[PDB]
């Protein structure tokens, strides 16, 4: 209760002690400072004073930064962030959660960085999609530093599908056009015929066939892509859309291949239509 917070402030004192210096101790004494904003952070969070506890754990990152503790600064970062998003307030925790990642990288745990990266972009899905996508991509540029291609691609999916979500439809061709090269060059082929199914279906959107057509042609030197159910299926598809047959645009977009896909794309085969 009333306890706790009468305690938190005892740890904002004796950190505040910690880091005053003197000519017998002249470098403050960040590592006690930050153990001792740590047990503010935990009383405050206990009491149920959110924002006291955010405060607190703010300190404790600058502390351990000061010590040289880079991992530590991080986790403390995150916690700020846990903290705001608790308090609803996802929004502003952004900045403290790529803080964090900035300094997990610069620790050399960089996959740390790419999951803090990840998991701050889920949560700002209900908020602020254009956000979203950009961690995402931030989550991709450090999967692929540290050379970890499932992952950095995985991510770029992630952000294609929002850019649907958001009918940002030439942003989702850019996107989707680079998940395909790096399937192409792991040379995942099954993974490439099902990024060429959603390139179409947002090219159709667009109504620029042409450019619909380019992304089949172009995916015939993709090893097996002629001779699959999913190559047969846009082939189909395009056709229909040429001749203008609505019975058959209406089935192929609604066939399990297609229906099967991510929720964005199939939902974008749903809303297509004759010209």
């Amino acid at each position: 209760a009333a306890q706790k917070i009468s305690e938190a402030h005892e740890h904002i004192a004796k950190a505040e002690k910690y880091l005053k210096t003197s000519f017998m101790k002249w470098k403050p004494d960040y590592d006690s400072a930050a153990s001792e904003y740590a047990k503010a952070a935990v009383a405050f969070k206990n009491a149920k004073q959110l924002e006291q506890a955010k405060d607190a754990y703010l300190q404790e990152a600058e502390a351990h930064a000061n010590n040289r503790s880079l991992f530590h600064a991080a986790k403390a970062f995150e916690q700020a962030g846990m903290m705001l998003k608790d308090l609803q307030r996802m929004p502003e925790a952004v900045q403290y959660i790529e803080k964090a990642s900035v300094m997990y990288v610069e620790n050399g745990t960089p996959d740390t960085a790419a999951m803090a990266l990840d998991r701050a972009g889920k949560l700002m899905e209900p908020l602020d999609l254009s956000k979203a996508v950009h961690l995402y991509q931030q989550a991709a540029a450090v999967f692929e530093n540290e050379e970890r291609l499932r992952q950095a691609a995985e991510l770029i999916g992630k952000a294609s599908r929002l850019l649907v979500r958001q009918q940002k439809f030439d942003e989702a061709a850019a996107s989707l056009q680079k998940e395909k090269s790096m399937y192409k060059e792991m040379e995942n082929y099954p993974t490439c015929y099902k990024k060429c199914i959603a390139q179409v279906l947002v090219q159709l959107h667009r109504a620029d066939y042409v450019a619909a057509q380019k992304c089949v042609r172009e995916s015939y030197s993709i090893p097996g892509f002629s001779g699959s159910e999913d190559c047969a299926a846009l082939e189909d598809l395009l056709q229909a859309y040429d001749e203008q047959d609505e019975e058959q645009l209406l089935r192929v977009c609604r066939s399990p291949l297609v229906t099967y896909m991510d929720n964005d794309y199939a939902k974008l085969a749903i809303s297509l239509k004759v010209p």
